């Protein structure tokens, strides 16, 4: 029932985007996220890092990961975080607060970031 078994895999937000990751036994996350919309076209290499001991007393487990919002097709001169957790079992969910944040001048600094979230299920919408 590892975090590692559970996490690793292919997730879909609500908006349709897909997330490809691997757990690594010690705590790595790697992968690409896809589709939809943070600011997006195509893949993005995903990286970032989990809980690989969490507890087991029903709690999720920790994790997050970014992605710069620059791939071969693409530069929107931004990255996005996601923070969150997962929670296992048979209604699998990655359950997440997303900031995006774009390079500004100075003088835009405060529209820089966004935030929402996003909800990751197993199964696409």
């Amino acid at each position: 029932m590892t975090a590692e078994a559970g996490i690793t895999g292919t997730w879909y937000n609500q908006l349709g985007s897909t997330l490809i990751v691997t757990a690594g036994a010690d705590g790595a996350l790697t992968g690409t996220y896809e589709s939809a919309v943070g600011n997006a076209e195509s893949s993005y290499v995903l990286t970032g890092r989990y809980d690989s001991a969490p507890a087991t007393d029903g709690s999720g487990t920790a994790l997050g990961w970014t992605v710069a919002w620059k791939n071969n097709y693409r530069n929107a001169h931004s990255a996005s975080t996601w923070s969150g957790q997962y929670v296992g079992g048979a209604e699998a969910r990655i359950n997440t607060q997303v900031l995006t944040t774009s390079g500004t001048t100075e003088a835009n600094a405060w529209k820089s970031t966004l935030v929402g979230h996003d909800t990751f299920t197993k199964v696409k919408p």
